[PDB]
């Protein structure tokens, strides 16, 4: 439904302030489907074409975010022909602008941020920045007494020159844990429990950032975002 004041919309694409706006609005310089519009407060629907001085104001869609709970067999991103992607849930016009910001393995399940807001997105997925995601671990040996510190004080990935900045494990139920990395490398997780000889079963990411996923959010389901989340994401 989403729609926007005439002036407010000329303020923006014109980097002027909406009292300025306004006044170009009277000033008969805008114009909506060819015609000349001297109301400031004007409802603006997508499905108009608005024009200053006769150049064409291209209708930048306002920006969208999404909590959906990945369910398995389904992957993030269309790089993959051979699974359909989480698209197949997304009940929304040109769903097909949304990324994840941040992708889940195929049998991966949890919080994923559908957003098409390319800034926003960055700065929760950028590899030099410190965001916090937390998963549901479940393992296929008890977690070895002795992980917890390993993780602290960091692992060693496999054929990796680093080490894997500082995670905490908590312990569940001796093969289910929740586990908080501020990292981000490519499947993670699975390898970390590699390294200190254990299995991952089992994988759900339950939160990103001050972003969690709700309790009652079914596999599959999804819902936009609060005006709170956005802001708080991280
Ligand atoms: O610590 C982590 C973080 C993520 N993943 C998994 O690795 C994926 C990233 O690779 P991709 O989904 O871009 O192919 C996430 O999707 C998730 O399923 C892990 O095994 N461990």
């Amino acid at each position: 439904g989403s729609h926007m004041r005439l002036d407010k919309f000329i303020a923006q694409q014109l980097g002027v302030s909406r009292a300025i706006a306004g006044r170009e609005i009277r000033g008969n310089r805008v114009t909506v489907d060819g015609e000349i519009v001297r109301n400031a407060a004007f409802k603006l629907l997508p499905e108009h074409d608005v024009a200053y001085d006769g150049n064409p104001l291209a209708q930048q869609h306002g920006p969208r975010y999404f909590m959906l709970n990945k369910p398995q067999g389904y992957v993030c991103s269309t790089d993959d022909p051979d699974h359909p992607t989480v698209l197949y849930f997304l009940d929304e016009p040109v769903a097909w602008k949304l990324h994840a910001a941040g992708r889940l393995d195929i049998d991966t399940t949890g919080l994923v941020l559908m957003t098409d807001d390319g800034q926003w997105s960055h700065r929760i997925t950028s590899p030099r920045h410190h965001c916090e995601k937390t998963y549901l671990v479940t393992l296929e040996s008890p977690v070895a007494d002795d992980t917890a510190e390993q993780f602290a004080k960091g692992v060693q990935l496999h054929n990796e020159k680093d080490l894997t900045k500082p995670a905490v494990l908590e312990v569940i139920t001796p093969t289910q844990v929740r586990l908080t990395i501020s990292e981000g490398r490519y499947h993670q997780v699975k390898r970390m429990f590699a390294a200190v000889g254990n299995h991952v079963v089992e994988l759900h990411r339950e939160r990103i950032g001050g972003i969690t996923l709700d309790a009652d959010l079914a596999p599959g389901e999804y819902r936009p975002l609060t005006e709170e989340e956005i802001a708080s994401v991280v």
